[PDB]
C-alpha cells in the first residue's frame, strides 16, 4: 500500500518476456480459429482433416508448455540473473513460433524448432536449479559444518 | 527470511482474484465430473454426447487460456495500476462463469460471454503492455538522446 | 536494479517446490514420448491403444492442473505460511507421481493418488484463503465499525 521502494525493476525484463508469451498464444489461438473456419471444424469437436489437426495440436502444445515456461523463466531469473533469463526467454519464445509455423506446414516441418524450444527450456531448468543451489546450500554445509565439530571441548 | 517490510499489500487484490480463479476451475473440474456420471463417460475417453463434449470441452478452454490471465493479470497490477487490473480481473472470471455455463447448454451460448471475456483479457494485455512502457520508454528514449548530442564540442 | 536488500528469502521453498514442479511435468512429457514410441502413435493424433490413452490422459490431466497448484502455493505461502504451503507442495507432487505411474497401469490405480493429491491442493486453497481473510478482514471490519458509530456526537 506504499511503500516507498519498488521492486519492478528487477522483474521488467522477466514481465516483458512474459507479456511477449501471452500474445504469442493469443497469436496461437486466432490461428486456430482461422483454420477453424478454413476447414469448417465446428465447436465442439476437435477432429477433421490433419492439417487443422496439426494447427490444433500445435496451439494444444504450446499452451501444455507456457507455464513450464512461466515458471522456470520467474525463478531463474530471481535466482540467478534476470537478463539472461530474459534471453534465454526470448528463444524461447521464438523457437515456440517456428515450431507452430511449422507444424502448420508439416509435422515434420515442427521437430527442428521444437529442439531449439527444449533445449532453451533446459538452460532455464537449469539456471533456475543452480540458482537455487547457490541459494541453499551454503547455510546447509555450515549447519552440518556446524554440528560435527563438536568434537568440542577437545579436538 | 526478514525483512521488516512485505510486498503483500501491494498484490493481495491480485491474489485474491488469482484464488477466486483457481476456485472457478475447481468448480468447471467438478462439473466435468458430473457430466461424466450423467453421460457414463469413463477416463480415459473424452468423446460421447455433444452435451458431455460440450462440457468438457467448455473445461478444456478455460484451463488453456487461465495462465495466460494469470500472467496478464499480475504484470498489469504490478506495471500499471491494481486495482483497475483486478477489476478487469473480476470481469474476465465472471465472463467465463457465463461460458461454461452457456456452453454446457449450447455452442452458440457459448459466444457472448466468450465475447466478454476476450474484452476483459484484451484490456489487460493493454493495461500490461502500457505500464511497460511507461517503464522502459523514459530510459530508452534518453539514452538515445544522450547518444546524439554529441555533436559534443560544437553545437 | 538494486534495491539493497531482496525477498528470495521468503519465496525460495516455494521457488524449490516450483522447480520440482516443473521437472515433474517434463517427466510426464518425456513418458508420453516413450508411449508414443512404443505404440506407434504419431502426432498429431492423440488415440491408440487405452494404455497410450491412459499415459496421454494422465500427462493432459496434470498440466490442466498444474497452473492452478502454482497459483495457490504462491497465495499460500505469501499470505499464510511459506513452509506449511511448501510442504503440501511437495505432498501434492508425490501424490501426482503415484497418480502419473498408476494411471498408466491402470484407470483404476489412478484412484488413490488423485484423493491425496485433491486434499493436498484443498489445503494450500484453504491456507491461502485463511490467509487472505486475514489480510482483508481486520480493515473491513473497522471501516464498517468507523461507520456506524456515528451515533456520533450522542451515544
Ligand atoms: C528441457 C525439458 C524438456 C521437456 C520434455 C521434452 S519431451 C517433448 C514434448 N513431449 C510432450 O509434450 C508429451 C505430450 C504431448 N502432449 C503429446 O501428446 O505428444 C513435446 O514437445 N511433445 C509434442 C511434440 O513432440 O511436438
Ligand atoms: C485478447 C486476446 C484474445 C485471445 C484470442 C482470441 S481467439 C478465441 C479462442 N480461440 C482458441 O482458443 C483456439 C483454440 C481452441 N482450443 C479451440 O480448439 O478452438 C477461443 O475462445 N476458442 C474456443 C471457443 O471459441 O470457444
Ligand atoms: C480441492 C479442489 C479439487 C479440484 C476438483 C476436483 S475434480 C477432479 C478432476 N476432474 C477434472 O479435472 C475434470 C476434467 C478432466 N479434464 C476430465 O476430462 O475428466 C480430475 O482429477 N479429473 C481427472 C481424473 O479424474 O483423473
Ligand atoms: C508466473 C507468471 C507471472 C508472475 C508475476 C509475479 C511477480 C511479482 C514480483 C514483484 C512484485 C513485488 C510487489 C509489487 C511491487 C509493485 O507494485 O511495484
Ligand atoms: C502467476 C500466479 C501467481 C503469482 C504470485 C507471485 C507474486 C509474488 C510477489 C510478492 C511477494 C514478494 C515477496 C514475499 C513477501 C512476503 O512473504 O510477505
Ligand atoms: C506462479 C509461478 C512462479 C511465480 C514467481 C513469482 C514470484 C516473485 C516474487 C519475489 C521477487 C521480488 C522481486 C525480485 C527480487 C530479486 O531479484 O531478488
Ligand atoms: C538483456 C536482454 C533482455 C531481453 C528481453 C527483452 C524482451 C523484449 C520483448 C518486447
Ligand atoms: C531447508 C530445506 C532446503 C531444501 C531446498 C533445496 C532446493 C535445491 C534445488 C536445486
Ligand atoms: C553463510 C556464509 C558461508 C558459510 C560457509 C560455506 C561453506 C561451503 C561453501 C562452498
Ligand atoms: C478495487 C476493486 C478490486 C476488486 C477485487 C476483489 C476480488 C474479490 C474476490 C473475492
Ligand atoms: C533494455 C531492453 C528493453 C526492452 C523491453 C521493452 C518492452 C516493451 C513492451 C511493450
Ligand atoms: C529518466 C527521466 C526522464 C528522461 C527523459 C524522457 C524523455 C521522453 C519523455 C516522453
Ligand atoms: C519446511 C519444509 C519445506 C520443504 C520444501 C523443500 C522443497 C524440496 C525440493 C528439492
Ligand atoms: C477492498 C476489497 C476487498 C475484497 C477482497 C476480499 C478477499 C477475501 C478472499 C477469501
Ligand atoms: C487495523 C487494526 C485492527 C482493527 C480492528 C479489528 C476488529 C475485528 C477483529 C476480529
Ligand atoms: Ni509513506
Ligand atoms: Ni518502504
Ligand atoms: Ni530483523
Ligand atoms: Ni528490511
Ligand atoms: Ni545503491
Ligand atoms: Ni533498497
Ligand atoms: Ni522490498
Amino acid at each position: 500500500m506504499h511503500h516507498h521502494h519498488h521492486h519492478k525493476d528487477e522483474v521488467a525484463l522477466l514481465a516483458a518476456v512474459t507479456l511477449l508469451g501471452v500474445l504469442l498464444q493469443a497469436y496461437f489461438s486466432l490461428q486456430v480459429i482461422s483454420a477453424r473456419r478454413a476447414f469448417r471444424v465446428s465447436p465442439p469437436l476437435t477432429t477433421g482433416p490433419p492439417e487443422f489437426e496439426r494447427v490444433y495440436r500445435a496451439q494444444v502444445n504450446c499452451s501444455e508448455y507456457f507455464p513450464l515456461f512461466l515458471a522456470t523463466l520467474w525463478v531463474a531469473g530471481i535466482f540467478f540473473h534476470e537478463g539472461a533469463a530474459a534471453l534465454c526467454g526470448l528463444v524461447y519464445l521464438f523457437a515456440r513460433l517456428r515450431y507452430f509455423q511449422g507444424y502448420a506446414r508439416s509435422a515434420q516441418l515442427r521437430l527442428a524448432p521444437l529442439y531449439a524450444s527444449a533445449r532453451a527450456l533446459f538452460l532455464l531448468v537449469a539456471l533456475a536449479a543452480l540458482g537455487l543451489l547457490a541459494h541453499f546450500l551454503p547455510a546447509a554445509l555450515r549447519a552440518a559444518l556446524l554440528g560435527r565439530l563438536r568434537t568440542l571441548l577437545p579436538w
